[PDB]
């Protein structure tokens, strides 16, 4: 695999979003991976609906949190609508998929990266954007403005994001806190430290969609 990956340069990443106060990071994280795999497989970059996952993933808990895996399983077992058809409201409502016509995209499965394994995560990122989790509660992460982030941070993961690239010393993360946070919405998190958890627990739980 190459020394640098940046899915933005391949036209596989949509603009940075802001989840607001709702605990919907799990849905935002999943959607980034769907937008990516559909571009990689079909050549078209579209925005898909975080709100639909928020409303319809019965294994998750709406704005009280949820699971990227379950959201990705939903897209594989049913599908997902375009964001324009099912726009983001920042609050959980009833599932409205059947009212909104046929699904726009559908995947074929979900896979988990072997946890606590930097190289396995880099391999997956080289193939497509990946849903990852980290500890975002610390003030250092909250206040991040730029550079390769080394912490301080623990490994008590609490926030799902998406890995969209890497380089020799970092993994490139698309966050869902708007374009005014970090590097225009992104953070580069240090890698190669030899801590199996990853910086901020980044290697704890990583999933990606499969599409034939
Ligand atoms: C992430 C965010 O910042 O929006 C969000 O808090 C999240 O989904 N976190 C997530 C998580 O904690 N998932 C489980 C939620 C369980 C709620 C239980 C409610 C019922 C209690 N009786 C994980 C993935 C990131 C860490």
């Amino acid at each position: 695999i190459p020394e640098y990956v940046d899915w933005r340069q391949k036209g596989a990443v949509t603009p940075v979003k802001n989840q607001g106060s709702c605990g919907s990071c799990w849905a935002f994280s999943a959607v980034v991976t769907i937008e990516g795999i559909i571009k990689i497989r079909t050549g078209n970059l579209n925005e898909y609906s975080e709100q639909e996952l928020l409303d319809c993933d019965r294994r998750s808990y709406g704005c009280n949190g949820g699971y990227p895996w379950s959201a990705l399983q939903l897209v594989a077992q049913y599908g997902i609508h375009y964001r324009n058809t099912y726009p983001y409201e920042g609050v959980q409502r009833y599932c409205r998929s059947r009212e909104k016509g046929p699904y726009a995209a559908k995947t074929d499965g979900v896979r988990q990266v072997q946890p606590y394994n930097e190289g396995a995560l880099l391999y997956s990122i080289a193939n497509q954007p990946v849903s990852v989790v980290l500890e975002a509660a610390g003030k250092d992460f909250q206040l991040y403005r730029g550079g390769i982030f080394v912490g301080p941070c623990g490994n008590k993961v609490d926030h799902a994001v998406a890995a969209v690239g890497y380089g020799p010393n970092y993994i490139l993360i698309k966050n869902s806190w708007g374009t005014g946070w970090g590097e225009n919405g992104y953070i580069r998190i240090k890698r190669g430290t030899g801590n199996s958890y990853g910086v901020c627990g980044l290697y704890t739980s990583s999933f990606y969609p499969v599409k034939n």
